[PDB]
């Protein structure tokens, strides 16, 4: 792939490559997300999930909620792209947590960004301010936090109130990728999503990582084509059959709009170019990456 990034960077054509994904992806039924009940669940009216892929909540009264299950059978790996959640929907994106058995949740957004709210706060900041969520008896608290540059991981107690039972779900925050942009450096967003898999929050023993931006599509696209190509060409016979382009529109199969812009994709060629150092052999590259991306 590193002799097509070659190509495209030299050709100077991005912007027409990544049209034709655009112009290429799957188009499916979006009917449970367009019901008039859920006008009101849905952050944009332009972002839906799939009918087949959309997650659904394990309640009679209404099991909607803006997520999808992106399934990549070859990667063998699951991930739950969802929108920033509304101040109406924070206990349904908890439920799934609990009802998909998450451990862990990657944010790639802020709260707020250009002075619009993209996202509700859906988690407690402060230990001892921890928040319940009457609609499904679900109660969150903050038990600790760790502080970096541009990412926080924080410590989770996801406590189900029926059930009485207790589970510590890993808050992964990236706070520097802005919206529509791409990670400050290949090494940052690869310490990152490193940082993420030695948890043990992407294992096939825990439920399906819930991945968001404010849509759950752009970001959270590009962190997970990122991790599914690495995921790729590391049980691969060939390494550089690996085709981005294809695997994306793999991905958008089970989710509209995956990446949002040319500038993402190539971003994401970089990352999984340098990314494949990791992947070929070399143990090194990885702390190389952290001495990189400064979290301290
Ligand atoms: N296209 C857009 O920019 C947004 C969707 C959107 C939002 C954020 C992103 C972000 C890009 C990124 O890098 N990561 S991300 O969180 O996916 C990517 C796409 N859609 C809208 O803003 C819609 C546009 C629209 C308006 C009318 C009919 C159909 C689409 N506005 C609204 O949805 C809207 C919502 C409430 C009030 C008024 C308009």
């Amino acid at each position: 792939m590193e002799k097509e990034f070659e190509q495209i960077d030299k050709s100077g054509s991005w912007a027409a490559i990544y049209q034709d994904i655009r112009h290429e992806a799957s188009d499916f039924p979006c009917r449970v997300a367009k019901l008039p009940k859920n006008k009101n669940r849905n952050r944009y009216r332009d972002v839906s999930p799939f009918d087949h892929s959309r997650i659904k909540l394990h309640q009679e009264d209404n099991d909607y909620i803006n997520a999808s299950l992106i399934k990549m059978e070859e990667a063998q790996r699951s991930y739950i792209l969802t929108q920033g959640p509304l101040p109406n929907t924070c206990g349904h994106f908890w439920e799934m947590v609990w009802e998909q058995k998450s451990r862990g949740v990657v944010m790639l957004n802020r709260v707020m960004e250009k002075g619009s709210l993209k996202c509700a706060q859906y988690w407690p900041q402060k230990e001892e301010k921890e928040m319940i969520f009457e609609d499904t008896n679900l109660k969150l608290t903050l038990i600790s936090e760790d502080i970096k540059s541009y990412y926080t991981v924080r410590q989770l107690e996801l406590e189900n109130l029926t059930t009485q039972e207790t589970r510590e779900i890993l808050h992964f925050h990236y706070t520097t990728w802005p919206d529509f942009g791409v990670p400050e450096s290949p090494a940052s967003f690869l310490n990152f999503l490193f940082k993420v898999r030695e948890s043990g929050s992407l294992s096939p023993e825990h439920g399906p990582v819930v991945v968001h931006c404010s849509a759950g599509i752009g970001r959270s696209g590009t962190f997970c084509l990122a991790d599914t190509c690495l995921l790729l060409m590391d049980k691969r016979k060939d390494p550089s059959s690996v085709d981005i382009k294809k695997v994306l529109l793999e991905m958008r199969k089970f989710r509209m709009g995956l990446i949002q812009t040319a500038d993402q994709l190539r971003f994401s060629y970089l990352a999984v170019i340098e990314g494949a150092k990791f992947i070929m052999g070399d143990s090194s590259v990885q702390d190389q990456w952290k001495e990189l991306s400064h979290e301290d």
